[PDB]
């Protein structure tokens, strides 16, 4: 039938789009410049529909003369979230970002990034003759590939949309997994730093050319940029400000922080990933004793890059999974039974603290009492299943 | 805060459940019996909530004396869909199943399964003294790991729920990828066949013990089973028929068949998986010429078992992906532009046939006309964007 022919041809053509839709940042060595090159495309959603493509071409070279690491081909996977500060009057962007290297299967610089690192960003721009500046500050935690920053336009109104400046405004904060440590050029160039140059082509519109110096100044990682844009159309998507600010929707900063706290309970050594030993330790603490092979099978069923561990973005994907309403409810039932160790249908204060302390939290009885009090609708001093449901909902 | 503590502890406990939730069928060699062993658990949804667990223990041994293949540890991934025949008065089950081997990273028997194979299934059962029989027939297409069968209770009312009999009622039809051909015990035992024995333990209830002979009789693959159940509770979930029949919901047989037809357009050699060469061929046919490395990157971003190809269940996952309403609409825009080769905003009959013939279909002009006619709301002889949207929606 014609409708069947349409449907199947449609699927095929849509499949081409999904199969060919490279969203990752692809990195290759540039041995002749003792550095790297990258290319990728950014899809900027246009207000009221459509996308504005931005083709990125990138090259990086060391500032110092110390030896650096030149990588085999690989990529970075980026999850970004843009938001606003309700208390901020200046034109601004709040940014949360997780970035993880992958694509390859199973020293001084690395040490600089094991903890939380303060970040300063400064950009002076010229787009079609319009002069502007941006300042940003925040922190980087390369262990989880995490960035949190706030940027301000210090010259008033930004003459271009914030999302077009995201890639320009610190890939040294990417998480490189253990088996890819020898492929992290960005950290290897530290503390002296690297130069990062891009041309960014906005299709049917102008282009940005950027040059940046990324280096430590004392204990702060600093990104200092010059940007120049040319050939932009007065009422194009850029100068005409026709791009969406943030994506609809997104699991929000607060929820992510909750999942991260949960993640830390498993990631006992704080190295940014969960191993079989760590999952085993957690399960053993709650009374379950699966074998090493079983733990490996368990991790495999939710391991996306086959590295044998669950990193934070993998943890997030597992927990953000859709779930049928029936599965969701049964999962909550199973969770209740975990808390309710004696199976009497009520979570006591003693059972709550046993669970949390075993997971690796350090609560006083008074803190446990307050959690109980929060959920204890009928005031009997315990949390029944119905009360537990509300609390988890 | 207490709510934050609850939320994060909740996530952690729920994460344990999702991390530990082995759903795959785990296969290991049983060299002493010249065969294999397996174990897995099935979660049967209980009507009005809850799950009935069924712990499976399995062993298989060859019927013949010819040499067989003993595998390294691996697993089978199963997607099953139960349905009913509205025209069927007998107690019955309609079943569609895709089964794919994995878990291992990068002869006479195999040949028997390269095409569609007819299947007959017969089971004589005794559960708590209740005698019953089931007959089934259908086809297997191991190339896609696909089974399609219909089963009838030939003794009247089935004294147990259909879903509890699914695993008992032909793993020779699993798709084993090229790099795992030496690990396919099931096909290696053919045509002479194998004995398959299980004990299935239903938690807080009775157990099934099964013995089956799976072998070719002429050109038909036959599964002949004896089942005995003991210790079942009169008003347990089994004898009391308290289990859900099918899962809510599921992309339906008709949609899957459309996606399979779409898949075949890429899978030009019909070997059940899409390579970089095949995606390249398809894209080249529509005017796109990505490099081999680009095609490999493209496939990687949607490759789940890292084997470097996209099999049918991987294709389905890619196409069943959630998609934000805005992404969905832009994807349809991009698809339109593919059909509308001259960019005039209208898909002509000439443009439609060019697209379909290049994808690898063989339509007459009259068939193309009918597709146009189906979508051509305003009768101008072409398909505009609004008309295209309706057709894809
Ligand atoms: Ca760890
Ligand atoms: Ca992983
Ligand atoms: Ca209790
Ligand atoms: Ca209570
Ligand atoms: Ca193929
Ligand atoms: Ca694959
Ligand atoms: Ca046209
Ligand atoms: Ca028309």
């Amino acid at each position: 039938s014609s409708r069947r022919k349409w449907n199947k041809t449609g699927h095929a053509v849509r499949a081409i789009g999904r199969l060919s839709s490279l969203e990752n940042v692809y990195i290759k060595a540039d041995k002749q410049k003792n550095g790297i090159k990258a290319n990728f495309k950014i899809r900027h959603n246009i207000e009221d529909g459509g996308v504005q493509l931005a083709y990125h071409y990138q090259q990086n070279t060391p500032i110092g003369d110390g030896p650096v690491l030149l990588p085999d081909n690989h990529y970075l996977s980026v999850q970004s979230k843009l938001s606003k500060d309700p208390n901020e009057k200046r034109d601004h962007m709040v940014l949360l970002e997780f970035v993880t290297a992958a694509g390859i299967t199973l020293s001084k610089g690395e040490e600089l990034f094991t903890g939380v690192v303060p970040i300063l960003v400064e950009l002076d721009g010229d787009v079609n003759g319009h002069k502007f500046s941006v300042s940003g500050e925040g922190e980087g935690d390369a262990t989880y590939g995490k960035l949190t920053l706030k940027f301000i336009c210090t010259t008033g109104k930004l003459p271009v949309p914030w999302p077009t400046l995201v890639t320009t405004l610190v890939q040294c904060f990417s998480r490189y997994p253990d088996h890819m440590k020898q492929h992290d050029f960005f950290k290897s160039a530290m503390p002296e730093g690297y130069i990062q140059e891009r041309t960014i082509f906005f299709k049917d519109d102008g282009n940005y050319k950027t040059r940046a110096e990324v280096k430590f100044e004392g204990d702060t990682l600093v990104n200092r940029i010059e940007l120049k844009g040319i050939d932009f159309k007065e009422d194009g998507n850029i100068l005409g400000h026709k791009l969406e600010y943030n994506t609809r929707d997104q699991l929000t900063e607060e929820q992510i922080a909750e999942f991260k706290e949960a993640f830390s309970l498993f990631d006992k050594d704080g190295d940014g990933t969960i191993t079989t030993k760590e999952l085993g330790t957690v399960m053993r603490s709650l009374g379950q004793n699966p074998t090493e092979a079983e733990l490996q099978d368990m991790i495999n069923e939710v391991d996306a890059d086959g590295d044998g561990t669950i990193d934070f973005p993998e943890f997030l994907t597992m927990m953000a999974r859709k779930m049928k309403d029936t599965d969701s409810e049964e999962e909550i039932r199973e969770a209740f039974r975990v808390f309710d160790k004696d199976g009497n249908g009520y979570i006591s204060a003693a059972e709550l603290r046993h669970v949390m302390t075993n997971l690796g939290e350090k609560l006083t009885d008074e803190e446990v009492d307050e959690m109980i009090r929060e959920a204890d609708i009928d005031g009997d001093g315990q949390v029944n299943y119905e009360e537990f449901v509300q609390m988890m909902t």
